């Protein structure tokens, strides 16, 4: 038994909410936050300007820092960071940016690192501002992600359209 609250459930291991991922995460303290990160853990906007924000910077910070040793991730890949006041750490992964013309493919190899923790609080890889189908994304998670995930969907029609199309 686990903390999340009016979670709709979709199979196995996959829970659905209509939520700001930040205040899903200010309320639970997850061991594990998702970040919808680009390659060079850059938060400006989406999932990752708001998780950084509520961090007042120091998720950039600490990003910077990472970058500045280890250089830049890889699409479809992933870095464990703190989760500073947000949860205990930020799995930081690089889905599939299609508005950057990268490859959709990738989006399987993005949640297969979802697979290393057992419980994730996560937001919907390389829907929104990352310009990929979420109907398409929501079924790669769900035939990817063997590990108990958490999805909090910011957009209100979006998560309706999700709900309702979801096989
Ligand atoms: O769930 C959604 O609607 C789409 C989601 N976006 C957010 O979660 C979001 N965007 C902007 N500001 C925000 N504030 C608090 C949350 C939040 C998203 C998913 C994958 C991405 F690669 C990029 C965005």
């Amino acid at each position: 038994v686990n903390s999340f609250s009016g979670y709709l459930k979709l199979t196995d291991n996959v829970y659905i909410k209509n939520a700001d991922i930040v205040e899903e995460a200010k309320k639970v303290k997850p061991t594990v936050v998702v970040n919808a990160a680009n390659v060079y853990l850059k938060h400006g906007g989406g999932v990752a300007g708001a998780l950084n924000k509520a961090t007042n910077n120091a998720m950039q910070v600490e990003s910077d820092d990472y970058i500045a040793t280890n250089g830049p991730l890889k699409v479809g890949g992933s870095c464990v960071l703190s989760g500073h006041n947000l949860a205990k750490h930020c799995l930081h992964v690089v889905g599939p940016n299609v508005n950057k013309g990268e490859d959709i493919q990738l989006l399987k190899s993005a949640y297969e690192n979802f697979n290393q923790h057992e419980v994730l609080l996560a937001p919907l890889l390389s829907a929104g501002i990352f310009g990929a189908d979420p109907i398409h994304s929501l079924r790669v998670c769900v035939d990817t992600v063997r590990t108990n995930v958490y999805l909090a969907v910011f957009d209100k029609n979006l998560y309706d359209k999700l709900v309702s199309s979801f096989l």
